[PDB]
């Protein structure tokens, strides 16, 4: 008899994420059907998104050989029947305040900073380069997080040394970089690109370095298709370019200028969505999702 989630005690909320207590060395991470856009959390959640991802996050973990938080199989009997499938048991770990994101192509935040400055997070790169341009190597390029509404602050190197440690910031960098590079080759050997990519780490008991959250979603990573990639203008978003198309086109009655919580999606562009995410799934594990737990 799996427990109610009631059971366990709620310890944070994020975007589309919650977290509980399970015991004192495990949390229970629960991934939602909330998709955000343009900064917001929309309205219409997209129908098995949670069970998407964590099935996903779940794949790239089993690829990645390093040291990682999971605790449990997804079938675990911690695990609450109304979350089946969207949570997974994990170790409680004592998180590093270093949001390690990696860079493969140059967009978001990395262009801008690169457009005003020339450099991202203290790299200095060649002159020429421009929107979704490759980067090679891929960049280190950590920020922290800022106030509640707020983007995240892209900081350099030094930055993370005072955050962690010297020696724990080269750990976070070249393991970051490692990663990375792994997991791109595998997506693009399976004609998907991730441009980029955010992990958080925390340290166990023992003082190792652990990789927890969820690990190259759509939600973590800006997944791109390899057959469309054009350098110098914006890629689309593999997964949620029909959101961001209706959102932004004559149908919404929505103006995204207006900074005003955007309108819910129509139902055939949230299924069109889910259907974007199992088919980046499939494609990339190499599995079915109608095989994934659920309820
Ligand atoms: N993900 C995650 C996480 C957050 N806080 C503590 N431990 C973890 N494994």
């Amino acid at each position: 008899m799996r427990p109610s989630l009631s059971d366990y005690q709620h310890v944070a909320s994020g975007k589309v994420r919650e977290l509980y207590r399970v015991d004192d060395e495990h949390l229970l991470f629960v991934a939602t059907d909330r998709i955000s856009a343009f900064d917001f959390v929309l309205d219409t959640p997209i129908p098995d998104k949670g069970r998407i991802l964590t099935a996903m996050s779940v794949f790239f973990f089993g690829l990645l050989t390093v040291p990682n938080h999971l605790a449990g199989p997804p079938d675990d009997p911690r695990i609450p029947e109304e979350v089946l499938g969207r949570a997974l048991l994990v170790r409680r770990l004592d998180m590093l305040p270093v949001e390690c994101v990696a860079r493969g192509y140059l967009t978001g935040s990395g262009l801008l900073d690169y457009q005003r400055t020339g450099a991202v997070c203290g790299h200095v790169l060649p002159q020429g380069l421009g929107e979704a341009s490759r980067l090679d190597p891929p960049l280190f390029t950590p920020a922290t997080k800022a106030d509640i509404g707020e983007h995240d602050m892209n900081v350099d190197f030094a930055a993370v040394v005072g955050l962690v440690g010297a020696v724990r910031a080269n750990q976070l960098r070249d393991e970051t970089i490692k990663i990375y590079t792994r997991a791109a080759a595998h997506a693009l050997h399976k004609g998907i690109i991730l441009a980029d990519t955010k992990f958080e780490f925390g340290v166990d008991i023992e003082g190792n370095l652990v990789l927890a959250d969820e690990v190259f979603t759509p939600d973590s990573s800006r997944y791109w298709d390899a057959a469309h990639y054009q350098p110098g203008v914006v890629q689309d978003s593999f997964d949620k370019q029909f959101v961001r198309n209706w959102l932004t086109g004559p149908e919404s009655g929505w103006d995204r200028a207006s900074d005003t919580p955007p309108p819910p999606l129509p139902d055939e562009v949230a299924v069109a969505t889910r259907e974007r995410y199992i088919e980046a799934y499939e494609r990339i594990s190499g599995l079915s999702f109608s095989d994934w737990i659920g309820p």
